[PDB]
């Protein structure tokens, strides 16, 4: 996973974004990065 201030993206959310957004969704983040 990637590091940042963004919450760990779920693979289900990624799939959702794949459907509704033609642009490549952002990569999943480390667990707890959203709170960091």
């Amino acid at each position: 996973s990637q590091h940042g201030r963004t919450q760990d993206e779920n693979p289900v959310v990624h799939f959702f974004k794949n459907i509704v957004t033609p642009r490549t969704p952002p990569p999943s983040q480390g667990k707890g990065r959203g709170l960091s």
